[PDB]
């Protein structure tokens, strides 16, 4: 069972305006989805000190890069608060066509796409280098699902049945074929000290063969 859905009018053209848009500081992606992993280490953190039952389903609050160049995918995990599939679908959707219409104001009045983490939609700079993206999430109020999307108009959301994750999102981004530099490991470290350094959770950076 893998249900497609469409875009909103506002992301279908957002996406379309990264996709097509000439724009070569393309490495602030990894900010964003940095970024994106530790606002959501932060909500479950928050939700503990109230309840903390919640890290039942993990303790550690952490985030993970973990780079693949036999299947040309960069990977970003955290154990987060995760996101249900109201969220997939409709939540996030809403929350973002505001900060979608003000994104594209701002770049017809000289703003440029690195700024787009400044109106919540900074998710969407992954496909600066990733022509499709799979996001693996688990919110400990729902199940595990899988996000997929190639640009075109239109997303599916299916039940996973990979490895559970207990909690977290894992975010994967099957590269472009001509943007592999961000598969090798002096070069994610390098955007990594210049984009992140402050970022109040551990990253390791995963290496390979
Ligand atoms: C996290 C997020 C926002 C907020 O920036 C907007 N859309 N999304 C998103 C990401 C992956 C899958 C479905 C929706």
């Amino acid at each position: 069972e893998v249900e497609t859905f469409a875009f909103q009018a506002e992301i279908a053209q957002l996406m379309s305006l990264i996709i097509n848009t000439f724009y070569s500081n393309k490495e602030i992606f990894l900010r964003e989805l940095i970024s994106n992993s530790s606002d959501a280490l932060d909500k479950i953190r928050y939700e503990s000190l109230t309840d903390p039952s919640k890290l039942d389903s993990g303790k550690e609050l952490h985030i993970n890069l973990i780079p693949n160049k036999q299947d040309r995918t960069l990977t970003i995990v955290d154990t987060g608060i995760g996101m249900t599939k109201a969220d997939l679908i409709n939540n996030l959707g809403t929350i973002a066509k505001s900060g979608t219409k003000a994104f594209m104001e701002a770049l017809q009045a000289g703003a440029d796409i690195s700024m787009i983490g400044q109106f919540g939609v900074g998710f969407y700079s992954a496909y600066l280098v990733a022509e499709k993206v799979t996001v693996i999430t688990k919110h400990n109020d729902d199940e595990q699902y899988a996000w997929e999307s190639s640009a075109g108009g239109s997303f599916t959301v299916r039940t996973d049945t990979g490895e559970p994750m207990g909690r977290g999102t894992k975010v994967i981004l099957h590269l472009k074929e001509d943007q592999t530099e961000y598969l090798e490991e002096r070069r994610i470290k390098e955007i990594v000290k210049k984009h992140s350094q402050f970022i109040g959770y551990p990253i390791t950076l995963f290496v390979e063969k």
